[PDB]
């Protein structure tokens, strides 16, 4: 333990893979967030004029497939990036921000004991 800790690919796939397969598991509300919007292809053309960062889980699912996270933080932060776009796009009324608040307690159930067990 006397160091620089490093969590190698699969190790985070193991413990973090879960995670989001339980937020594909909700259906519909993942639906909205399984593919990176399309502004053009769903008649929001504005999209990219409010959201600058865009995220979605096809993404951080390649991220964690191929290894492109380093610390289990960065996959958690690309998960509230995902949820935060769409709160900022879309409306309270509408139903894609009505299953982004469904996805954020899934999440928040799931991820809070497998970050703690990660150390
Ligand atoms: C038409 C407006 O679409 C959106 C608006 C906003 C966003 C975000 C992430 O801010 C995403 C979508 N995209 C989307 C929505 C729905 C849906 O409302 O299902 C009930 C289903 C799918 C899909 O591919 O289901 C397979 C895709």
């Amino acid at each position: 333990s006397m160091r620089k800790k490093i969590f190698k690919p699969e190790e985070l796939r193991q413990a973090l893979m879960p995670t989001l397969e339980a937020l594909y598991r909700q259906d519909p509300e993942s639906l909205p967030f399984r593919q990176p919007v399309d502004p053009q292809l769903l008649g929001i053309p504005d999209y990219f004029d409010i959201v600058k960062n865009p995220m979605d889980l096809s993404t951080i699912k390649r991220k964690l497939d191929t290894g492109q996270y380093q610390e289990p933080w960065q996959y958690v932060d690309d998960v509230w990036l995902m949820f935060n776009n769409a709160w900022l796009y879309n409306r309270k009324t509408s139903r894609v921000y009505k299953f982004c608040s469904k996805l954020a307690e899934v999440f928040e159930q799931e991820i809070d004991p497998v970050m703690q067990s990660l150390g």
